[PDB]
């Protein structure tokens, strides 16, 4: 059978009306050629009347009476014919929509009904085969996609074929010669599109690869930002970013030639094939057979059929997606095992049920998503035993609990029963005989008594009132309004843990159960209600058949037999007194267990007025490219005019002359004007996309502060804004020239053409164009005004579906199943009533959308008839009104297509505005006099408080003052690593101190030029920023006030010990490492990071964190570089593993932002405070 035979399944009239709607769609397709036919039929008659009026004419007014009487007699019969086709399309439109909404709805209601019930009759396999929430959500929307998968798309497919083949049958019958040419050009247009797609593709690939390099050049440089600021490499990296965008600017400009030429060639094939068909068509009259006038309008109906099949393709593509998501997951609705638990079957266990014995279990994990981790379990319980399990071990004991039901059934080992087996028996009785107590009861609610009744659906209030007492739930059912029928939200969203627990114990007791079973049930309770719950779980046991598991060895002694499970298998089996007399494994266990929505405006115009290269000739080009399109209709009007009303004189020469004019004027100009319009806005966008990207990336690379402290930013996410905004703003250029073009193809030429209308054709144009624009703008609202309300009826009906399965301990009561289906039988009924209603609404609006075609033709006939005919009827300008209506329909589509490409581009403008206005924290200041006498300085700190760029991370530095002298070490340690690290990272200016300040001596580092500061500061990175440059550059990523030379790369290699690598390899300083450093271990990377500080002679030096992940060589040969990098130069080092850096002339202990001890290392080893207490725990 077909896949669609399973979608359109069951029912009677539910299937039969699909045939009625299919027949309506066929007739609605055949009506479109018949509307073309009559305008042709009039053209045969008018080509006779009009030419006889120039050829053996009855004077020049008796023809205007005798011939015109027959024309208005005929037009009075035509007034029946086109009105009958009009009445037809109004009816079949509503019958087609009645199929789409009401016949589909007659299946889709029962499909949704049996879908919610199919989760319930999936019984066990719903737990294994994907997961709750999403499996319910995708299925809930995919059974909505089935509506299109059986609906309108199938109608549109048959309707377009009926227009196509119906038009072709008439076009063969009246003149197959031209109808064969319409077949022959279709593969040529398809081949042209088959070139256009390759031209669009294999230029964009290279534009993407050119940009991908500019992306990677931004990403690593922004991640490394404060280090690239400290080296000075911005003078290299800003041009690496620029030139990869110059390559993209060499590529996009060539696509802006080739794609525009390939579209112009497709337009040229259209103008040329139409012109050749017209000239061949009149040659098949004034020489030859199989033409007249009407045949041309018949051949145009075949082209309307090809357009109708084009309009069907997006509906067939939507139908392919409606096959898509729905038909595969339809197997989880049915073709699943579907019976697995025996949900409404089985004979009763009238051996009372109780006498279980598990044997040689090796079973699966629950849901089979994890492997069978359990190996070895055997376990007894018999009628008149509390068996208590000891040796608790999580999932490896919880499997034994979930195996107590038709939810998991053993395969790896067995259960044994003293009678008929528990896998075979009555599943409702099996749910209700046991009180199955989990610490968390995941349960749907509405009242407390209804939640208790979700244990067993047959109850009396006399059972309920005892159940709330003996579960000890009575305290809150006395405090709450309406008591046991007190109102509560879904999942119990107004109840604490111990309250839900005592309600779930009442939900057990109301069964009159014989057995108690406990999923570790003392765990996760509140310590008030844990005791009140234990007293309820003791009250729930009349000296009777129980299987208890708990973290408290109280309920384990409130019992009859211990069963011990150190790992797996039963190791001990005796009384709690016995295993404490004889002091076994139970006694061993007793000894341990007792985006920017404010879219911008105005400023955008002055910004683009600063960005753009003023190619204003593209505006003139868009105007003339628009005005050329109605000139096709002017020359075609002149062909119809001379052919209907010239008489025979010169006709073959007039047709040949107008053919030559038509072919040349459209083929030459339209190609050039589309090409030059596309190539002008393309080149404007090539400047804009490059110029914006350079300015915003340069702005980012001059503001880390107030943008990397943003928890709402991510480096790659900013690189997506660099991707998207610079492309969206490019689309926001060419679309505006397309809006200029369509205005001139429409009213900007159409009103000038109306200066030669006899007012009747102006009334015709004005009666149609705004009304068809209003119709589509209403049709929009009619559709969307259902869909939002349909979604909210479905959403409310979805909450009560997910609440039926996430609340999985409702499958452990199983009698609420058909009560949920009873809720769904009313809930699915409100959107189905909405669907029955909208079948009329869409019926009348889609019917009115046909009525405008009858009205258009009927007005065009009845505004020429009699009143213009008496003058001689206008053999011109009638065609121009229809072309202006087509340019009006084109205009509405062109303008509404670019509406989101206003809105998105105004959001991209808000993103661009934030980043061009910058953060003023890392710029070229000059209030502090830059003095050379203090490159090493005497760095003063005073009153200092600091909180990290992660802004919630507390003011961790708190009132500090310190100094470090010219050439001195200042080693820092402190109670949580923040007391040391913040002092380096504020001197980096990677954030400002919120109070206090820091000074080079008597002049402020908050006010010193950040690039002068970053000329004297060296900084050691935990990770070297790395593209595959030479080793020389992979030390020296630029310099802020120096010149890199042989001597500095010698010092930086030798002092940092990294010359171990550089003097060894091929090429020495020239050689390679790959992006991120393919052969660079931690020890090499930190020795490179030391070299990067040293290669500019750093008069002040900063060692951020004195080990990364280092040990052995990789640590001690790094310390052998740390000691060589400090001393004689003003060096701050934040001590980590104190068995790296303890060598310093001064150390300071910064406890929670204040000094607690200080001195040289040996003076602090004497101080028996914090420092010696931090040494005396490292070793
Ligand atoms: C916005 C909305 C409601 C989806 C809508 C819009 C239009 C436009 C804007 C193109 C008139 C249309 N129009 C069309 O699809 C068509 C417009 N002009 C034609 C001219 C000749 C042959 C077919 C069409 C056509 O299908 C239909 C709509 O349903």
């Amino acid at each position: 059978v077909s896949v669609l035979t399973m979608f359109r399944y069951a029912g009677w009239l539910d299937r039969l009306y699909m045939l009625v709607g299919t027949l309506a769609a066929i007739i609605h397709g055949v009506a479109l050629p018949l509307m073309m036919l009559i305008f042709g039929d009039m053209t045969d008659s008018f080509a006779s009347v009009g030419n006889v009026s120039k050829n053996s004419t009855n004077m020049s007014e008796a023809d205007k009476r005798a011939m015109f009487a027959k024309l208005e007699e005929e037009m009075t019969t035509y007034a029946y014919y086109y009105t009958g086709i009009g009445a037809g399309v109004l009816i079949v439109a509503y019958i087609q929509v009645s199929f789409w909404c009401l016949a589909a709805g007659r299946q889709i209601h029962k499909i949704r009904q049996k879908f919610f019930h199919a989760i319930m009759n999936q019984e066990i396999g719903w737990f294994d085969v994907h997961d709750v929430g999403e499996l319910n959500t995708r299925l809930t929307d995919d059974v909505s996609k089935i509506n299109e998968g059986i609906g309108d798309k199938i109608g549109m497919f048959f309707q377009a074929m009926a227009t196509f083949f119906g038009g072709f049958i008439i076009g063969f019958t009246r003149g197959w010669k031209l109808t064969l040419v319409i077949l022959a050009i279709s593969p040529v247009l398809g081949l042209s599109a088959g070139i256009w797609a390759k031209i669009l593709s294999s230029f964009t690939d290279k534009e993407l690869h050119a940009y991908a390099k500019a992306g990677a050049v931004a990403e690593e440089v922004l991640a490394a930002i404060r280090t690239v600021i400290a080296f000075g490499g911005q003078k290299k990296e800003l041009e690496r970013y620029n030139n990869n965008l110059e390559e993209a600017k060499r590529l996009g400009i060539k696509k802006a030639i080739t794609a525009n030429i390939s579209m112009g060639a497709a337009f040229l094939l259209i103008y040329a094939s139409y012109a050749l068909a017209f000239w061949y068509g009149t040659s098949l009259v004034i020489s030859k057979e199989y033409s007249i006038g009407q045949v041309l309008t018949v051949f145009f109906s075949v082209l309307i059929g090809a357009f109708s099949v084009g309009q069907a393709s997006p509906n067939i593509e939507a139908f392919a997606n409606a096959r898509g998501a729905a038909y595969e997951v339809f197997k989880i609705i049915d073709n699943k095992p579907s019976i697995d638990s025996f949900s409404k079957s089985g004979h009763k266990p009238d051996n009372i049920q109780g006498n279980l014995e598990f044997k040689n279990i090796h079973f699966s994990y629950p849901s089979r998503k994890e492997v069978q981790i359990l190996k070895g379990l055997n376990l007894k319980v018999k009628s008149g035993q509390t068996v208590a399990l000891v040796g608790n071990s999580g999932c490896g004991k919880s499997t034994t609990v979930q195996l107590m039901q038709r939810l998991y059934d053993p395969l790896d080992g067995m259960v044994s029963i003293d009678g008929q087996d528990i896998r075979t028996i009555n599943v409702r009785y099996l749910r209700e005989i046991i009180g199955v107590v989990s610490q968390e009861p995941v349960l749907f609610a509405t009242t407390i008594a209804e939640n208790i009744r979700y244990g067993r659906e047959d109850v009396t209030m006399d059972e309920i009132e005892k159940a709330v007492k003996e579960a000890n739930a009575y305290d809150f059912i006395m405090k709450l309004p309406h008591q046991f029928d007190t109102l509560v939200g879904e999942r119990g969203a107004q109840l604490s843990g111990g309250q839900k627990q005592r309600i779930a114990i009442a939900r057990a007791l109301v069964r009159n159960p014989k057995i108690l079973l406990l999923d570790e049930a003392t765990s996760a309770l509140d310590t008030e209600s844990e005791a009140v719950v234990q007293a309820a779980l003791d009250k729930a046991r009349e000296g009777r058949t129980t299987i208890v598991i708990a973290h408290r060895l109280s309920t384990v002694r409130n019992a009859d037999v211990i069963a011990g499970f150190d790992g797996g298998v039963i190791v001990e089996q005796g009384n709690h007194d016995e295993l404490m007399r004889e002091k076994g494994i139970y006694f061993k266990l007793v000894m341990t267990q007792t985006d920017v929505p404010p879219a911008s405006f105005w400023r955008i115009l002055k910004l683009n007025s600063t960005e753009w290269p003023y190619f204003v000739v593209g505006i003139f080009c868009a105007i003339i490219n628009g005005g050329l399109q109605p000139a096709f209709s002017v020359i075609f009007s002149k062909v119809v005019g001379v052919f209907t009303n010239g008489g025979p004189p010169e006709t073959q020469r007039q047709n040949s002359n107008l053919f030559s004019l038509l072919f040349l004027i459209l083929g030459i100009i339209s190609f050039i004007t589309f090409f030059l319009q596309g190539f002008t806005f393309g080149k404007a966008g090539e400047i804009l996309t490059k110029r914006l990207r350079y300015m915003v990336f340069k702005s980012m690379l001059r503001q880390d502060v107030s943008w990397f402290d943003d928890p709402k930013n991510t480096t790659g996410a900013l690189t997506t804004r660099l991707a998207n905004d610079a492309a969206q703003v490019k689309g926001a250029t060419g679309s505006r020239l397309a809006v200029i073009f369509q205005n001139i193809a429409n009213l900007g030429t159409g009103i000038i053409i109306s200066l030669i209308y006899g007012w009747q054709l102006t009334l015709l144009l004005l009666a149609i164009v705004p009304i068809i624009a209003i119709a589509g703008v209403v049709e929009m609202k009619m559709l969307s005004g259902q869909a939002l309300k349909d979604k909210k009826e479905l959403e409310g009906s979805g909450k009560i579906a997910t609440e039926a399965i996430e609340n999985f301990r409702t499958v452990v009561s199983l009698t609420r199943e058909q009560k949920f289906e009873t809720m769904y039988a009313q809930s699915l009924q409100i959107p189905y009533r909405n669907a029955m209603k909208k079948a009329h609404v869409f019926g009348i609006t889609f019917s009115f959308t046909q009525a405008m075609m009858y009205f258009s033709y009927a007005a065009c006939f009845r505004f020429g008839a009699y009143l213009v005919t008496q003058q001689l009827m206008t053999f011109e300008n009638v065609l121009l009104v229809f072309s202006a209506i087509v340019f009006g329909a084109m205009a509405v589509g062109q303008v509404s297509s670019f509406a989101p490409d206003y809105a998105k581009a105004t959001v991209s403008a808000s993103h661009i505005i934030r980043i061009i206005e910058k953060t003023p924290e890392i710029d070229s200041y000059s209030t502090q006099g830059l003095k050379p006498n203090m490159l090493e300085g005497n760095v003063q700190f005073s009153g200092v408080v600091f909180n990290y760029p992660t802004r919630p991370s507390i003011p961790v530095l708190q009132g500090l003052s310190l100094e470090v002298k010219k050439g001195q070490t200042l080693a820092l340690v402190g109670s949580s690593g923040c007391g040391k690290s913040t002092v380096v990272q504020l001197l980096e200016r990677f954030y400002d101190p919120m109070a206090g300040s820091v000074f080079l001596d008597g002049k402020e580092i908050k006010q010193l030029n950040v690039q002068w500061l970053r000329a004297q500061l060296g900084i050691v990175s935990q990770e070297p920023i790395l593209f595959d440059c030479s080793i020389a550059e992979n030390i020296a990523y630029g310099d802020n006030s120096r010149v890199v030379s042989y001597e500095e790369i010698v010092r930086a290699a030798k002092e940092a010990n990294i010359h171990q690598f550089i003097d060894s390899l091929p090429d020495k300083y020239n050689t390679r490492v790959g992006d991120k450093g393919t052969q660079l271990s931690g020890g090499q990377k930190q020795r490179i990071a030391i070299a990067r500080a040293l290669v500019r002679q750093p008069h002040i030096l900063l060692l951020d964190e004195a080990t990364s992940a280092l040990d052995t060589e990789s640590e001690k040969v790094v310390q052998e570089a740390l000691d060589k990098a400090r001393e004689g130069r003003t060096c701050i080092v934040i001590a980590h593993r104190l068995s790296t850096i303890q060598n310093a002339d001064l150390i300071v202990v910064i406890q929670n932002g204040k000094v607690k001890e200080h001195g040289t290392h040996q003076q602090l080893l004497a101080q028996k405070g914090i420092y010696f207490s931090m040494v005396s725990v490292q070793a």
